[PDB]
């Protein structure tokens, strides 16, 4: 009765690590969807697969993750191509590819040669994150997303050149059928991963029905689309080969706000911190002040991940709410409030490999970052006269 499991088993049938593995209700679920020439965030209220998303995600801060780490050098990212088709998902960037040379480490384990993409996508607890500095702002820490990948897919395709080589590999039912790599010469330098998601043994119809793939294809561009504000300005985010021109936060929140508060005023601020490593760090924030609006709500982009609770969103409520108070009180707080918080936060902690909630002591914030004046007098303003009407 006591049973011993392999890593590849015990993802497949553990909830543990992307999440529930078939069709729960994800609070919040929301997708972004075509009006003419307008985008529209809107909520998705049907239950799906928390994993089969997770997929997804974790190839796209895989992405997010090599152009934050080759902004500042050389050889930057440049495209983040991401693809939802006939089911089939892939996400390809530039910048360098992963290495094509011989892991000797991997090779003794395994007893054969294994390359370092094979190490990268097939071996549990392994990537270039596994001594993660404390600045390092890469949302990737645990070397373990890209196998979650591998192991929900039915096939899947590495392919990855470094200006010299490319690299094709095979890594077919779950984990099970690993393929011998196809290496050729090239010129070319990149690094993507294509893959068909086991979407019948996560709850979904075979083929997907037509309400699933619209979900899925929303899911996906909304996600797209937060990828577009979190990058650098010289990066291109494409859904279906098309860009995502959502690049502020501003534009995040028009999309998350256009059908309950169209034409609405969006206040702006970016949060500086005082002292490196924070200082290295603008969070950009953008909001909006709605009667129409039940219940506080924020959309936050930290470090590339799409994270639901963290204590830098506490920190804006408290500092908004004691202004709020003062004001008022001359003549709750943030229940009228829409906000967007995009960038990376140094020495966050996930609290799992889904990462849905990051982990800091408060006072970090306390000590270290300033909210504009600005920003928190209009805001306070917008607020008190929602509450003295
Ligand atoms: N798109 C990519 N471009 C370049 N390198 C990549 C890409 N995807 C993955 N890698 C590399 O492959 C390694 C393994 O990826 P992964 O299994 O997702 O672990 P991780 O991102 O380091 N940590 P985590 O995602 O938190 O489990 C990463 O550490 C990178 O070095
Ligand atoms: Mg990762």
């Amino acid at each position: 009765a006591f049973e011993i499991s392999d890593f590849k088993e015990h993802a497949k049938k553990k909830s543990m690590w992307a999440g529930a593995l078939n069709k729960v209700t994800i609070s919040g679920l929301m997708g972004v969807f075509t009006e003419d020439e307008d985008l529209m965030a809107l909520p998705i209220h049907r239950d799906h697969c928390p994993a089969l998303l997770k997929i997804f995600d974790e190839l796209i801060v895989n992405a997010t993750d090599h152009e934050r780490a080759c902004h500042s050098k050389t050889k930057k990212v440049t495209y983040i191509k991401i693809s939802f088709d006939k089911g089939v998902f892939s996400c390809e960037n530039d910048g360098p590819g992963i290495p094509i040379a011989k892991h000797e480490q991997a090779s003794l384990i395994a007893k054969r040669d294994v390359y370092v993409p094979e190490v990268a996508s097939c071996f549990f607890l392994a990537g270039t994150n596994i001594n993660k500095a404390k600045d390092c702002i890469k949302g990737g820490t645990n070397g373990v997303g890209l196998k979650l990948a591998m192991v929900h897919s039915q096939w899947a395709i590495l392919t990855t050149a470094d200006g010299a080589q490319k690299y094709v590999q095979q890594i077919n039912q779950r984990l099970d059928i690993i393929e011998p790599p196809t290496i050729t010469p090239s010129r070319e330098m990149f690094t993507r991963i294509e893959l068909m998601p086991v979407y019948q043994e996560l709850g979904y119809a075979e083929p997907l029905s037509e309400t699933e793939q619209a979900d899925l294809s929303a899911w996906i561009y909304l996600r797209a689309c937060q990828c577009a504000a979190y990058v650098g300005k010289g990066t291109t985010i494409y859904y279906n080969d098309k860009p995502c021109r959502t690049g502020s936060v501003m534009a995040l929140a028009k999309m998350y706000t256009l059908l309950s508060a169209p034409n609405s005023t969006i206040h702006t601020a970016t949060i500086k911190a005082d002292a490196k490593p924070y200082s290295l760090h603008p969070l950009q924030v953008a909001a909006v002040v709605s009667p129409k609006f039940k219940k506080f709500e924020h959309v936050s982009i930290i470090n590339g991940v799409n994270c639901v609770k963290g204590e830098h969103v506490t920190f804006l409520k408290k500092t908004i709410n004691e202004m709020v108070i003062k004001k008022f009180q001359q003549t709750d707080s943030c229940s009228n409030i829409f906000v967007v918080i995009v960038g990376s936060i140094p020495g966050i902690e996930w609290t799992g490999q889904r990462k849905d909630e990051l982990s800091i002591a408060e006072n970090v914030f306390k000590t270290h970052y300033s909210i504009p004046s600005s920003f928190l007098t209009s805001m306070t303003r917008s607020i008190v006269d929602i509450l003295l009407q």
